[PDB]
DNA sequence: GTCAGCGCATGG
DNA sequence: CCATGCGCTGACA
């Protein structure tokens, strides 16, 4: 009866979902455990871990200690001795969750006598452990190395017991061998986890194993100690709209945003899934989601589409296989629970034979819950693994991380039930301390000195308030207000969750449900926009908790009122009570009602809002509906009741209600009513009426008996008038079918509006099924909601018909109805409310005046709540006599929970929110408590970082030691609680002040502190924009060259003040925060450590202008006469030189633009190349008033060895190629070295330029700078510091951090959290262990990284200046032309978009193939794209001309309509080819099977697919293809069966299974063929179908005519028409969106097309031949032409294309144009001289490249197409410079940019999504725009 | 280097 | 004869 058991959940059981609960029965079970603690002697067991993952047997162990405790009274402690995990990941998982004292990183050096830690700390092994238990690696053989280590640890030491855990196919008797080879007696089971209480079936093998009969009883108890399953996994799993599951789907949402779908292939998976289709004979219909090829899929309203966006064609068809497999059994998913892994194949696919169960959850598993209608998310993935996630502590794990944790984990209760198992068995074996006494004694010490310790951390309470006391208010305003604000506020789309609002609402007319526009189109209701306003639901939550109390209590129930309600409702013609029932309801009732204190838990904003109140056996809520809110009263069975008992039958729905009097200011007013238990069965009448529909199955598409089955459109409902009477709302009328208004089998009816029934709410009619019982279970209901409902709540419910009852065309029938439960009223119950006071600091900063320096050890209060409590049913939480922590880490959520009743009252304590607190601290400290310095990294050699071992012992012990920041305490004194919250602000300034680096700046560190309050989560957001200044309004400044340019002065003029710095003593102030939040109260407590810092520099930005040199060495010549600095430092040589660093190219170009303009003003030492710095002596080097640089030089090796030997390091030593962080850490070491030496010590041969210190340091570009002397010019030291650039790099905080290390200034430090994954992953590159250890181990808020993205545009708007190309000092204006591409010239453009959708094709592929004919045929299918890769990249040029191949000289067509004759002829050649490939194929395969059949003795593959295929009635796809296929096979030679002679091809080139895999293998390439044919045959079509109606003669009206709908414009309609885009078909428009809004054709015989509502094409779209003229040329051309036509004579144009192929076609447009012109291409230099040619009258239009100086000499610039780019970064960038060739400076007249697009076309698409894009993620500017008149 | 298509085994 | 297994290799960035 034990494998029965665990096939349907037991009823007979209780149902249990706890695990300490669990844990209870479990040690119930077994009382001989006792004698292990009687065999230990107070001394502690120890345990070792290897490689678990979560830890899960240490929760094991700690429950279990839990449950003997309360079942014994005894005291079983173990000991955690160490544990081993060697993923960075998994270690910070753990060290955050279970504090391990020790922390091995590799298990293969355990054998040894040390090991290293996860700090790198190089401990030694510890020695005796009286268990160890392993998993998930340490069997590491399927070379297996970790298992020998465990096994040298296991030798030496010996340990009684040993465990292991692992899959179930591993090599296990290998273990067993070895074991036994190391003297240990072994056995292994295998274990069921949903054998041991949880719902969730996998499977798994233990291993016991011990010092050599012992295993054999271990195997017998611990398959004894099985218990089934009880409680559905529904229990285990979090509410959809949970804050932690909606911030994961969120982050679906940003990641999809922030951001193509290229088509896998899966060919032979395909072929499973047509098989499974056609055998189980489901329809070919995709109703989940409504997937397709080469496009997107859209599933219904609550499913989640960002994650269905995100994953293959395989996966969303077997959603849809699975929704359809269960639908074929009467069920819904959508509306019963289930969870599938469709991770796997179709065929190999029991998502659960009983829908309570989940399958295995792997560690790659793809899963799926059903009514969430989204995937399970890490924490249940948990949650399932038997672990308790109330207080789970998880940091930035991916959630394939998280699943692989969840996936490899051990389920508790089985490492529960073998350990108990093992110990009970061995427990002798385990030797006893037997010196109990003095362990006694130092326990007893250890908790008195612990309470001591705890009873004085909080110091002050002197200025807290102490000023007021409240509760049991009730801010009442209007209780009508109320219900508007209420309607207004809550949800109306599903993706809005708690806390969010969605723009678009739309509701339905009739069933008003509320959706967004984005979401809201699968299942389309008759919707229309919603009239509401949308309100905060935090506004809302703040009004709404005024009016409620805290606590209330229901009196006035007592024996004989609820004998007199019976009796009456028994007076009155209701339901007689049976006499048992009844006796156990009003127990119950009373016994749950009698001294109950219900106290607030929390509001809920579900699209109604609710407040939840919860007593000790009862739960009462507060349900806010729109019309008729009430109160509801629920009574909880006790927790020793079966599944089946009837008590819990009778409690499951709530026993009273209290409907308030929405007139009434009262908030709990009316009058109380009970509903009595009262069952009753009543006769009734169904009947059919009106038109009849198709059925729910039927228009899914399945294909057995449920085809063509119809349902009625209205039931009409006659009842007894006597039971209209009984009844308290009359039921009867018709009720009319709702069908595309979503529901669990489309099955919502309405009813019909009646007399005298016009003020109540609207009743429906629907069928609603249980969560997790059987289709035979479900019933159809009589309800007023429709809402979905979350778990363990219930819907109210008039009455609910018999089961068998399912919609149908029977004429009328009698069934049973069920009306049950009678509500009747009572006067005497009633509901009530119930010097609790609480101190809040005074006056902010007086708390920072009270504390001192040291103060580090004790935490200044803010807070203390006293509230009368009471003796009785008072919980442990307050400790009798004396405070008691909370130890927030691990009970902080679950206690917070309790006091939410007492803080939601309590006002913001919003006094202290300002930065305040002492200053002036000395520059070097570090409180070495609060923040212990990291330890120094070391190189080995190929490069390997190290750790020191003892500065990694003390930063591990020290971290360990730690003070929280915050501290909450609780006690109860004489039935008073009360209870304090501290805050150890010194720890937070002690930290933030120890992350500053140490500088020497003459300047104070102050300290600051301050709480906000109140705050919330800022999870999934949108990166900012940093946004610069630019050099305006700013004062112009005279100066000897021979011009001043005017806005060359201005900057001029900012950059001198940012030189000399009048007065402003400091110009920054390095900013250090250090953030902690107590998050249950939403306070965030910060505090700052920061310092002012001078520096004497600025950074430009200019990408196009008059000029950047010219105003730089104007500042130079103008400072030339100044003492810079005031101090010099000894070490380095001072020089008045000025120093430039260039990347290379330009340094010619400097000294020549310093010759024109200043002649000889000074001296000049320009150097070039490495040898020249050999040449020059420090003295001749020095009396220059300018140096210029190449970047290059520092990368010359000769220049870092002259630098190590003035630095005196070991000569080999500073040598790397590559220059990363150990190329940095080494410089800076010599640099060091360098300074110290040059201290000491004339001329010198040799000068480097690292060893004197200069005036002024310029950089010209910055971005070239390669990463090997980004380092050197970092390093170089002068006294002001400027930066000359085209574009400064500003997209995040790292590229800003980057200017300031070049200023000086540390902006900030990384966290290596911050940037993208990609940057990310290059940082890690070079991250010791320990490093991506501790990044795991603590991380930082978003609030944290907004303000240093603040702190850095504040410093961009200090420091760094972008001078932009003027508006109105230089005048632009953009024109856009659009048109329209004629009809015969729209037409090729359509068909090759829609031939390359079908073919699936969208780009080249590089990679080559290694067989030679699949690389052969892949190049005879990627042919379509003739011009070049990228689909769009050809449909761009198919805008821009009317060709089938650009690069082909042989066919040219002198007009449009001959490109068409041309493209039919290809199209025609190319089904010619793929045929013929077809039958070679089809031969090799005939080939095959032949040899085999002369071989062998002959499941098959090849003779199913001819049989299947040679039937002309089964195909899916056209007919006609079909026709093509078997013409095909029948040439062949077949006739419905293989012929042994074949077609004389090469006869099988080839045991004999090789061959038949071989031959399997031919028919999968078949299937692929007859795919593409099929897919080539319906492109035709609907090519040649549109080129006939678009030549508008009688062959038009041909094919116009014959429609398949039945509407033609023939009979006498003038309607509309409409062709499909899949197919080419063409019925009627309105008679077409209804079979498109099914997924099907209209011919539903011939074409399995799998339409879509995005395929119709209106016929009026077409167009009509004759219309434009485009003789010869393209549209896009010619309107060029007529363009350069337009505009005056005088000036000059400039052309932008893209594409090469266009350069000859738009050459020759213009040149059939009387129009001369230029192009630059065709000479490698010769382009300069062009640039010159263009500067005479020699030329105009010139033409040039989208992607290749100052054309100013033309104003206007024309773009033909957009331009088209991967990213938007670039986009952005190439579309500026094009427009500032044009738009530069010495523009004498004004800038026109012209646009020419495509209408309805990819360009249109382009134009628009970037326009979209640079709006929001840029904050880029527009030009303005003008209709353009020449 | 990483990930999804692809596959019958295996114990009772 | 059923219920349940949980990765690998080869194509690709
Ligand atoms: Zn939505
Ligand atoms: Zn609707
Ligand atoms: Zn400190
Ligand atoms: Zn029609
Ligand atoms: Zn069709």
């Amino acid at each position: 009866d034990i494998k029965a058991a665990v096939r349907n959940m037991s009823d007979d059981l209780p149902p249990i979902s706890d695990i300490e609960a669990m844990f209870d029965h479990l040690v119930s079970r077994i009382p001989d455990i006792v004698e292990l603690v009687r065999q230990l002697n107070g001394r502690k067991l120890r345990v070792a871990t290897m490689c678990s993952g979560t830890e899960s047997p240490l929760l094991a162990l700690n429950m279990i200690a839990k449950a003997i405790k309360a079942q014994h009274g005894l005291t079983l402690a173990f000991e955690h001795v160490f544990s081993c995990e060697i993923e960075p990941f998994k270690q910070a998982y753990i060290e955050r969750n279970f504090t391990p004292p020790i922390l091995f990183r590799d298990v293969t050096e355990l054998g040894k006598k040390r090991a290293h830690t996860a700090y790198g700390s190089m401990v030694d092994v510890p020695g005796d452990v009286d268990i160890l238990i392993a998993g998930t690696s340490c069997v590491d053989y399927s070379s297996g190395r970790t298992f020998r280590g465990m096994l040298q640890w296991v030798k030496k030491h010996q340990p009684p017991i040993v465990i292991l855990e692992n899959v179930c196919n591993a090599p296990w008797d290998k273990v067993v061998e070895y074991f036994g080879q190391i003297d240990y007696d072994a056995q292994y089971t295998r274990l069921d986890t949903k054998e041991f209480y949880i719902p969730h079936t996998r499977t798994r093998v233990y291993l016991f194993a011990t010092p050599s009969d012992l295993p054999e009883k271990w195997a017998q108890t611990v398959k004894d100690l099985r218990r089934p399953w009880s409680s559905p996994f529904e229990a285990f799993l979090l509410h959809t709209d949970d804050p932690n599951i909606h911030r994961a789907r969120l982050e679906l949402a940003s990641a999809r945003a922030q951001t193509s779908r290229k088509t896998t292939d899966w060919n032979r998976c395909e072929s499973r899934h047509q098989r499974a289709r056609q055998d189980e004979a489901l329809g070919l219909l995709r109703p989940l989601t409504s997937w397709q090829e080469a496009g997107v899929c859209k599933g219904l309203d609550w499913t989640w589409n960002d994650w269905l966006l995100a994953q293959t064609e395989r996966v969303v068809d077997l959603l849809e296989i699975s929704t359809l497999r269960m639908a074929k059994d009467g069920i819904d998913s959508g509306f019963k629970a289930c969870i599938w892994n469709v991770s796997q194949n179709v065929d190999r696919q029991t998502g659960s034979s009983k829908t309570a169960l989940a399958p295995c959850l792997t560690p790659n598993m793809i899963p799926w819950v059903t009514i969430r209608g989204g995937p399970v998310t890490g924490r249940e993935a948990l949650a399932l693994q038997g672990i308790p996630v109330r207080e789970l502590l998880l940091t930035s794990e991916n959630e394939d991380q998280l699943a692989d944790l969840a996936g490899n984990a051990m389920t508790t209760t089985v490492v529960g039930s073998a350990m108990i198992a093992a110990l009970k068995v061995a427990c002798h074996k385990i030797t006893e301390g037997a010196n109990p006494e003095k362990e006694a004694a130092l326990i007893l010490e250890k908790e008195a000195v612990d309470d001591e310790q705890v009873a004085n951390r909080i110091i002050g309470e002197d200025y807290l308030e102490h000023h007021d006391l409240d509760l049991a208010k009730v801010t009442k305003s209007n209780l009508s207000e109320i219900l508007d604000l209420a309607c207004r506020s809550s949800r109306h789309c599903q993706c809005e969750g708690q806390s969010g609002t969605a723009p678009n609402i739309l509701e339905c007319q009739e069933c008003s449900y509320r959706a967004c526009k984005s979401c809201g189109g699968r299942p389309e209701h008759v919707y229309a926009p919603c009239a509401n306003q949308r309100v905060e639901p935090a506004e809302f939550e703040k009004r709404f908790k005024g009016l409620l109390p805290m606590r209330v209590r229901i009196a006035g129930l007592t024996d004989q009122c609820l004998n007199a309600v019976r009796k009456a409702a028994e007076k009155s013609n209701k339901g007689s009570v049976n006499d048992n029932d009844w006796q156990l309801w009003s127990t119950a009732l009373l016994e749950g009602i009698h001294d109950a204190e219900f106290r607030f838990r929390y509001l809920k904003r579900q699209s109604t809002w609710t407040a939840v109140y919860e007593a000790r056996r009862a739960m009462l809520s507060l349900v806010l509906r729109n019309q008729i809110p009430e109160w509801r009263l629920t009574i909880k069975a006790p927790a020793s009741e079966p599944n089946n008992s009837q008590l819990r039958a009778l409690l499951l729905h709530p026993v009273a209600r209290l409907q308030i009097d929405i007139a009434g200011q009262d908030v709990l007013c009316g009058p109380w009513e009970l509903c009595i238990p009262s069952m009753k069965t009543i006769d009734i009448e169904i009947t059919g009426k009106g038109e009849l529909l198709p059925s729910w199955q039927a228009s899914l598409g399945l294909q057995g008996p449920f085809a063509n089955t119809t349902r009625w459109s209205e039931v009409e409902i006659s009842l007894q008038a006597e039971d209209e009477n009984t009844l308290d709302r009359k039921l009867s009328g018709t009720y009319q079918l709702l069908p595309r208004c979503g529901q669990a089998m489309s099955s919502l009816h309405k009813k019909r509006p009646d007399l005298s029934d016009d003020g109540l709410p609207q009743l429906y009619f629907f069928l609603d099924p249980t969560r997790c019982g059987e289709s035979r279970e479900d019933r159809y209901v009589f309800s007023t909601s429709t809402e979905r409902l979350d778990y363990g709540t219930e819907r109210p419910v008039i009455a609910r018909l018999d089961s068998h009852w399912r919609e149908g065309n029977e004429k009328q029938r009698k069934v049973k109805l069920d009306v049950s439960g009678a509500w009747v009223k009572c006067p005497e119950a009633h509901l009530t409310a119930i010097r609790a006071t609480f101190a809040i600091p005074s006056s902010a900063s007086a708390i920072s005046a009270s504390l001192t320096t040291e103060g580090c050890s004790h935490a200044m209060a803010l807070l203390s709540c006293r509230v009368p409590l009471d003796p009785t049913h008072s919980e442990s939480m307050w400790r009798r006599g004396a405070w008691a922590e909370i130890d927030l880490s691990h009970q902080g959520n679950t206690t917070f929970a309790n006091l939410a009743w007492i803080t939601e009252r309590l006002p913001p304590l919003d006094g202290l929110k300002n930065w305040a607190h002492i200053a002036d601290d000395v520059s070097e400290h570090v409180c070495e408590r609060c923040a212990p310095r990291p330890p120094k990294i070391h190189w080995i050699k190929t490069i390997i970082a190290f750790e020191d071992k003892l500065e990694a012992g003390q930063y591990e012990h020290a971290l360990k030691h730690r003070p929280s920041p915050f501290v909450v305490q609780l006690r109860l004194d004489q039935d008073i609680g009360s209870f304090r919250i501290g805050l150890n602000i010194v720890s937070l300034a002690h930290r933030a002040l120890s992350r500053l680096p140490p500088t020497t700046s003459e300047h104070k560190i102050s300290l600051s502190w301050r709480l906000t309050p109140g705050h919330v989560t800022e999870s999934p957001q949108p990166r900012r924009v940093f946004i610069l200044p630019s050099n305006k309004q700013d004062p112009e400044n005279s100066q000897f060259k021979l011009p001043l340019r005017k806005e060359q002065l201005r900057s001029l003029w900012w950059m001198l003040e940012q030189e000399k710095a009048t007065g402003k003593t400091h110009t920054f102030v390095e900013e250090e925060i250090s953030e902690s939040l107590l998050p249950a109260v939403g306070w965030r407590a910060e505090g700052k450590a920061e310092r002012p810092v001078m520096v004497r520099g600025g950074v430009i930005a200019d990408q196009v202008g008059y000029g950047k040199t010219v105003i730089s060495i104007a500042l130079v010549a103008q400072t030339l006469s100044l003492p810079a600095p005031e101090p010099a430092t000894p070490g380095l040589i001072d020089l008045k030189a000025t120093l430039i660093v260039v990347p290379g190219h330009l340094s010619k170009q400097w000294p020549n633009e310093i010759a024109r303009f200043t002649g000889s003003m000074f001296k000049v030492i320009v150097i070039q190349g490495m040898k020249d710095l050999q040449e020059k002596t420090i003295a001749e080097l020095g009396k220059a008033d300018i140096i210029v640089m190449a970047s290059e030089i520092f990368e010359s090796d000769v220049y870092w060895s002259r630098l190590e030997y003035l630095s005196a390091q070991p000569r080999e030593w500073l040598h790397d190629t590559q220059g990363g962080r150990f190329f940095c850490d080494r410089l800076d070491a010599a640099m060091e070295s360098l300074v110290s030496q040059t201290k000491i010590l004339k001329l010198l041969p040799n000068p480097v330029l690292h060893m004197f210190r200069f005036r002024r340091v310029i950089a010209d570009e910055f971005t070239y700078l390669q990463k090997k002397s980004l380092a050197a010019v970092l390093r170089l030291s002068s006294s002001y510091r400027w930066i000359l650039s085209g574009t400064p790099p500003v997209s995040d905080f790292a590229a800003i951090r980057s200017i300031a290390t070049f200023m000086g200034i540390h902006l900030g430090v990384e966290d290596d959290g911050e940037g993208d994954v990609q940057y990310q992953k290059a940082r890690a590159k070079d991250q010791t262990q320990a490093e991506k250890f501790h990044a795991f181990r603590e991380v930082h808020s978003r609030a944290w990284h907004n303000r240093r993205d603040e702190l850095a545009q504040e410093f961009l708007n200090v420091f760094v200046r972008q001078n932009i190309a003027e508006i109105e000092d230089i005048p632009t204006v953009e024109h856009i032309h659009t048109f329209k591409l004629p009809a015969s010239e729209g037409a090729v453009y359509l068909e090759l978009e829609h031939h390359l959708q079908a073919l699936e094709m969208q780009a080249r592929k590089e990679t080559k193939f290694k067989n030679v004919s699949q690389g052969d045929r892949n190049a005879r299918l990627e042919e379509a794209l003739s011009d070049s890769k990228t689909a769009e990249e050809a449909l761009l040029k198919r805008c821009c001309h009317f060709t089938l191949d650009l690069s082909d000289k042989t066919q040219d067509a002198k007009s449009a309509q001959e490109a068409c004759d041309h493209i039919t002829s290809a199209r025609a050649r190319q089904l010619l080819a793929c045929q013929e490939d077809l039958s070679r194929s089809v031969n090799q395969a005939i080939a095959l099977h032949g040899w085999i059949k002369k071989k062998g003795g002959f499941r098959q593959p090849f003779a199913e697919w001819i049989a299947f295929s040679s039937n002309i009635s089964k195909h899916q796809g056209d007919i006609e293809a079909a026709r093509i296929l078997l013409k095909v096979i029948e040439k062949c030679g077949v006739k419905d069966g293989n012929i042994p002679p074949s077609p004389s091809d090469k006869q099988s080139p080839s045991k004999m299974d090789d061959v038949k895999w071989q031959l399997r293998e031919q028919t999968h390439l078949l299937r692929k063929l007859v795919k593409e044919l099929v897919a080539r045959v319906r492109s035709l079509r609907f090519f040649e179908v549109v080129r006939k109606i678009q030549k508008g003669k009688s062959d038009a009206q041909i094919v116009l005519e014959s429609s398949e709908c039945g509407h033609k414009p023939s009979t006498n309609p003038d309607i509309e028409m409409a062709i499909l885009s899949c197919c080419g078909h063409v019925a009627c428009h309105k008679c077409m969106r209804k079979a498109a809004a099914s997924q099907r054709c209209v011919k539903s015989g011939e074409c399995q097309a799998a339409v879509r509502p995005t395929n119709i094409v209106k016929v009026s779209s077409l167009g009509v031949e004759g219309e434009l003229s485009s003789g010869r040329y393209g549209a896009k051309l010619e309107h060029l032409v007529n363009l350069i036509h337009s505009i005056p004579k005088n000036e000059r144009v400039l052309v932008f294309l893209q594409w090469e192929d266009l350069a000859g076609k738009v050459s020759e447009a213009l040149s059939a144009g009387r129009i001369p012109h230029v192009t630059l291409s065709g000479s490698a230099k010769s382009r300069a001289n062009t640039l010159d040619r263009f500067q005479a009258d020699s030329a105009r239009v010139l033409l040039l490249k989208m992607n290749d100086s100052n054309l100013t000499t033309a104003n206007h610039a024309v773009f033909l197409g957009p331009l088209f780019t991967n990213s938007l970064f670039n986009y952005r960038a190439v579309e500026t410079q094009a427009i500032g060739r044009v738009r530069r400076y010495g523009q004498q007249k004004k800038v026109h940019i012209h646009r020419l697009l495509a209408l309805d076309t990819i360009d249109m698409t382009i134009f628009n999504a970037r326009r979209t894009e640079l709006k929001e993620k840029t904050d880029w500017e527009e030009i303005p725009q003008e209709e353009y008149k020449g």
